[PDB]
């Protein structure tokens, strides 16, 4: 096992974690750190902050990590364009 | 039927087109010009180049608008992170 996150990719962890859904359908590996941000729904704001791709939420403005895996779960794309939370989308 | 495009958004149109899939599954409405851009891949070039979320793929750095429907069909999310054209992905 090697941690999918892309900054880290540790080999020796204290415990393994699952993370997204990959392109195979199967669940990426994560480290006990990149893993615990994953669960608490914060991997791309602990991490790929720099990165293009961000998004303002249409409805209540909180920042949406676009075109991004980590993240793909918690975002709606809307009919007409733009983002949504899944709480603010549905 | 109102052209989908929301910079647009007319009613009269010399000839109706079709768009993005909607999430309910259905196409969505486009007027001549609008739907003309969208059949040629290059609505969001044409229209949402102001807007947040473009990225580049990640072998040919093409700028890809991501978190747009418009352009969630030609976009493919990377196992590790970033965007690639279908091209490069696949
Ligand atoms: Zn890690
Ligand atoms: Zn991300
Ligand atoms: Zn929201
Ligand atoms: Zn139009
Ligand atoms: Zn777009
Ligand atoms: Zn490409």
């Amino acid at each position: 096992k090697m941690c999918m996150n892309a900054s880290c990719g540790t080999t020796s962890t204290v415990e393994w974690k699952k993370g997204w859904p990959l392109r195979s359908g199967l669940l990426a590996d994560l480290c006990y750190r990149c893993g615990s941000a994953y669960e608490s729904s914060l991997f791309c704001e602990q991490f790929h902050k720099d990165q293009s791709g961000w998004r303002e939420c249409y409805l209540c403005s909180k920042r949406l990590h676009c075109g991004c895996i980590a993240s793909k779960v918690t975002i709606e794309l809307m009919d007409y364009g733009g983002v949504g939370c899944s709480t603010c989308a549905c």
